[PDB]
This record gives C-alpha cells, structure tokens and sequence, in this order.
C-alpha cells in the first residue's frame, strides 16, 4: 500500500538506548507489498503475519483487539488479546486518532524479535475480565498495555500514549469485599530485553505503570541487560513506577512528571523506582507535584532494594530540588551517546507537555 506518513521511514535518534550496539530501523527497508493500511483487528493480524521481514504498518482510527467481541473468560482474553509485534516492524499511527483497545501489544524476543517501532498510537490499557486472587494481596489484574520481554531489544516507542482511558480505576467494582482490580501494568520491560529508547510519550491516568525488571530473583537474566532512555515524556496522573527498575540501567532526561499527593484516583506516590541492582541516572526533569512541600522532595525517587540513583538539574514545583540526600549511591556508569539536557524551565516543561504523546507527531 502508499506510505501517508511523511515520518514513517524514521529511524531512532542518535540519543537513546535504542540506538546503542546496533540501530533501531523498525521495517524503514519494507517493499511495498509490506506496507500497509490496517483499520481492525483482522487486518492487523494479517499485516503481522509477515514475520520478521520488514514492514510498516499504519495504524487508521480505532483497533479494537477483542473484535468487538467481548472476552468471556481468562482463557478467552489470553487466547485473543496478547498481539505479538515481530522483528523488523513499524507500527506507525496516521492521524490523531491511531488507537488501540481491549488488548496488549506484545514484543516478545522468544522468536528472536528485536528492531521495533511504535509510533503516534493510542493505546487504552485492557481491563483483565477475570482477576485472579492472591490471598493476602487481594485481586490482581493479569494485561498491560505493552510489554517487551524474552530479550526483545531495539525497540523505540515514540509519541505514544497510554492512559487507563474510559475505565479509570474510581470505576473498579468490588467483590467478597476487595477492590476488582482489573488494570495491570502499563509499560512492562523485561527477562533479558535490552537497547529501548521512550520518547516523547504520554502515560496518562494509571497506577501500576512502568515495571522494568519483574523480579528480585531474575538476575541471571537481567543482570546486565534493561538499558532503557526516556526523555521528552509526561507522566500525568500516574500511582507509581513512571519507572521502578530491578538490575536495569535507566537515563530519564527532559521528561515531566505531574501528579498530586492527594489525587482522589491516583494518589502519587513515587516517580523513580530503585529496586534490586537497578539504576536511574535523572537529569533535567520537571516534577509538579501537588501537596508535596519542598521538606518532602525525596518523595520522588522511592527505595526499595536498590541504591543508585544520581539527579542533574531537576526541578520540582518550579524550583531546582536536592536529592542527594535521599539516600542512595551515585549513578557512576558511562552513557555512550551524545546528549542534551536542556535546562528544565516552565517553558520547557509546557514544551513537553504540548508536544507528548500521540496524535502530536
């Protein structure tokens, strides 16, 4: 088919991850007998049946994953819900309404994937129709809106937008008398994935939201791995984890974090994550978050088993913030990539805030 994006042949910037030990290309070397026009589910599918060799795929309006048949069981939702993204793709939305819904999008690195963009897509976390219960820790919610696993690497996700949508969490049922939590995470990154780059995305209305690094004892696969840039990105309105990192290696630069301690939906807890071997290197970011004072500015970065953490040049509520002494060890290792962090104004951080997520490339 034609190529109606004039940016669908981009490849990741020189700043970022993604672009490290080799390029982020997604399928720009696609013939034009894979390039294609998909406007639903069957058409997505079909499109993706192209494996691993390159394509792009240009996402039209609304692409509702459960076909616009409801999921009847855990079973059902797992059997049709989780649409895995393969090798040497691009998944470019047209417009300002490319979007996604009842449904994941799954990079898995098990068949080798790797070489993958997301582009100017919408993507409405799925609402899990079967919770299972853990006692002790209530319900808990099976689907999130992206994942990257089984070593995937070289992925670049760029303005896209993930947000709870239509179904925010004041919207939960309870049953034998706990919440119905049936929203997972949003962003989830891990066993083994590497080289991923996040730019100008918006993560809007959320509360478990960027896991990097599922687990305490996954380090033989890990350990080394999950180097992840994020910059240019809001998080707005979002619980927790805009990035909770276990044995990763995270450069969080120019991004806005807007939220408030007292949010009746989604209280803000923490932005950065320091888990288990895991290390966040902050530099330029904008933090307004309301009903926090400056006494309480740790209240950003949150430990947990890990302990590095270095932040250049933040602010929060205006005003340059000191973090060095919330507690953790300096964030010694070497990015590799030119950069640049510009200085964090209001006006920067409007900047970013107008020009985040999809619909807005």
């Amino acid at each position: 088919a034609e190529l109606v994006s004039d940016k669908a042949l981009e490849s990741a910037p020189t700043v970022g991850w993604a672009s490290q030990n080799g390029f982020t290309t997604g399928g720009a070397a696609a013939t034009s007998d894979n390039i294609y026009i998909v406007t639903n589910i069957s058409e997505f599918t079909s499109a993706l049946s192209a494996g691993a060799e390159a394509k792009i795929i240009q996402i039209k309006g609304t692409i509702d994953i459960s076909g616009g048949t409801p999921y009847t069981d855990f079973a059902d939702q797992k059997a049709r819900s989780q649409i895995n993204i393969p090798a040497n793709t691009t998944v470019i939305g047209l417009g300002t309404d490319a979007k996604f819904i009842n449904g994941s999008l799954i990079i898995d690195g098990t068949d080798g994937t790797n070489n993958v963009i997301i582009r100017n897509v919408y993507i409405q976390t799925p609402i899990d129709v079967e919770p299972h219960y853990e006692k002790g820790d209530g319900w808990n919610a099976e689907w999130d809106a992206m994942n990257i696993t089984n070593g995937a690497h070289h992925v670049w996700i760029d303005h896209v937008t993930i947000s709870d949508g239509n179904f925010t969490d004041d919207m939960y049922t309870t049953k034998d008398g706990e919440t119905y939590v049936q929203h997972d995470g949003a962003l989830d990154i891990k066993r083994g994935s590497d080289y991923v780059t996040i730019s100008n995305s918006l993560i809007d209305q959320h509360d478990k939201t960027m896991l990097i690094g599922h687990s305490d004892s996954n380090g033989s696969q890990d350990k080394g791995k999950l180097h992840v840039t994020l910059f240019n990105n809001v998080f707005n309105r979002v619980t927790e984890r805009a990035p909770r990192v276990r044995y990763g290696s995270i450069h969080s630069f120019n991004n806005v974090f807007k939220g408030d301690a007292k949010d009746p939906v989604y209280r803000y807890q923490y932005s950065f994550g320091i888990g288990t071997s895991g290390s966040v290197l902050s530099e330029g970011n904008s933090f307004t978050i309301a009903n926090l004072s400056a006494s309480k500015a740790c209240k950003v970065v949150k430990k947990f088993n890990g302990s590095i953490f270095s932040d250049n040049g933040s602010v929060l509520n205006g005003s340059a913030v000191d973090l060095s002494g919330c507690g953790f060890s300096a964030y010694t290792s070497k990015i590799p990539y030119i950069y640049d962090v510009q200085p964090m104004t209001t006006e920067l951080a409007q900047s970013i805030t107008d020009n985040a997520g999809s619909g807005k490339l």
